[PDB]
């Protein structure tokens, strides 16, 4: 039961020097600039990390959920690795949106997972625990099972969880697509309704064209299944490979969008 | 294995290639030969010409690409005739485009290839045209297998080429291809399945960028062999990233000195 991939826009995230100087500057319409051209690019969630100190994340996170919802009604995507910073931003979005992340790590599913009980908050689940990031397939299926039951006794239905499989550089596994072209097959046989989710630039890290890299993982993870990544869909070339891997996979009626992204002028030499 | 690269650019369709075998152009024949240390595993000649031009046409082609590589050659024609006049002029086994089930392409093929190491691209099509689903084309591949075994042609040595159709025309192209690679290597794991890129494109806006997304999906999906343009920078880099995460270029080697070399990559 096939879908267009679920675009998940990366841009607002303060690892990003332009960003960590804009939130450093207080800089709204940088970051407003970013909400917009994502949305309009297609994204479906707008992620939103703040890669500040600790003691100043909440207040980071609100400073930019303020301004990407003034902006746009694209949804949130809240993107940290401290389950109470999430749990003290959820009350200012407007709309439910995805919340990146929950792992076996800590007490991520014993914050998150009450949280958004009862509400329609989507959830990532990234496949690692206490012990790191496993690179094995089995491992980390049973990490992904382990995880679908404990949303489940919260009443979390398997459609609203991304699960990530967390791939690793090609440079250090060069399995690293193989691995997680068959994580993918196991974990949606055993989870039908599911989603599975990446990242794309991790794969190149050690290599170079980086780019070139990433937008051929793409395709790839793509054709394995893959249902929604985090992404730059400001970026032209990565943009023309997502959309003409949609029309070969079938899910481009007519090639309709691929036509009307180059008409627009979306894609191919910018005019 | 690693993708095996007919490269298809001496191709008389081309203009420039028809002016330089009107011309006898010989340094523009080879230095398309030469060019496709891009990697070419077999440099494919086709006349393009008016049929009683094509085998002297041929002849001079297959010379002058062979001055200048001994990377061996891929003879492109529609006309079996032609290519069996052609075959003594090469200075090593190579490759026949191609043979088909349509009129007697295979009795006049195969025993000329029979005994030899010449490998062959057999189509899946007959004399009823173009088929029209995965299971004919199934079936079609099963029938020249066949053919070929009575004439002792291991399968290691047929490239079946699926025809795969317009995008545009069939929004399930690559899925029936796709498909179609996966049964038939199914039934033959020692085959090898090839396509061209150009088709898939035609009709859409951005063909190179279509062409190379169906690069990299049928790489996946098993294809063997493709004719292609390997001195397209951007192919070449897609078409070596894709090996790198198919897991076949160990240590990414490859792609880190394709790069270093400058063979992808900015200019
Ligand atoms: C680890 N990634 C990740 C995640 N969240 C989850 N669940 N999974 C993931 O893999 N959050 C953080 C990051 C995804 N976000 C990002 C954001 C920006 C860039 C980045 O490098 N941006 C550049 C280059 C863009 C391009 O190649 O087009 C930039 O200049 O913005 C990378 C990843
Ligand atoms: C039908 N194609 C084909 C085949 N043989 C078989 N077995 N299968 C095939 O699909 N032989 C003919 C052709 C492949 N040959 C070619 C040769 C050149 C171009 C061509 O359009 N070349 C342009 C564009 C190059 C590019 O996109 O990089 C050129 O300028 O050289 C297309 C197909």
């Amino acid at each position: 039961g096939s879908h267009m991939l679920i675009i998940i826009g990366e841009k607002i995230n303060g690892t990003i020097p332009s960003v960590k100087k804009a939130i450093e500057a207080k800089d709204e319409k940088l970051i407003r600039d970013l909400a917009l051209r994502q949305s309009e690019a297609g994204a479906d969630y707008i992620d939103v990390c703040a890669s500040t100190s600790p003691e100043l994340e909440v207040e980071t996170l609100q400073w930019l959920m303020d301004i990407v919802q003034e902006a746009t009604d694209t949804p949130l995507c809240i993107d940290s690795p401290n389950p109470r910073a999430i749990q003290q931003v959820l009350l200012y979005a407007k709309r439910p949106g995805l919340i990146n992340s929950v792992s076996l790590e800590g007490d991520k599913c014993e914050v998150i997972f009450p949280l958004i009980q009862g509400t329609s908050w989507q959830v990532i689940a990234l496949t690692c625990d206490n012990s790191g990031i496993p690179q094995d397939v089995q491992s980390r299926v049973e990490i992904a099972q382990a995880l679908v039951e404990k949303a489940q006794s919260y009443d979390i239905a398997q459609e609203r969880i991304h699960i990530d499989p967390l791939v690793i550089a090609l440079s250090a596994d060069n399995g690293a697509l193989l691995k997680f072209a068959e994580a993918t097959r196991q974990i949606k046989a055993n989870y039908p309704m599911i989603n599975v989710t990446s990242g794309l630039s991790n794969i190149s890290f050690g290599m170079p064209l980086r780019k070139v890299v990433n937008q051929n993982f793409l395709t790839l993870a793509m054709f394995a299944g893959m249902d929604s990544a985090i992404l730059d869909p400001l970026n032209r070339d990565l943009l023309a490979a997502l959309l003409a891997t949609e029309a070969l996979l079938g899910r481009d009626k007519h090639c309709r969008n691929f036509a009307n992204a180059y008409r627009k002028n979306k894609i191919g030499p910018l005019k």
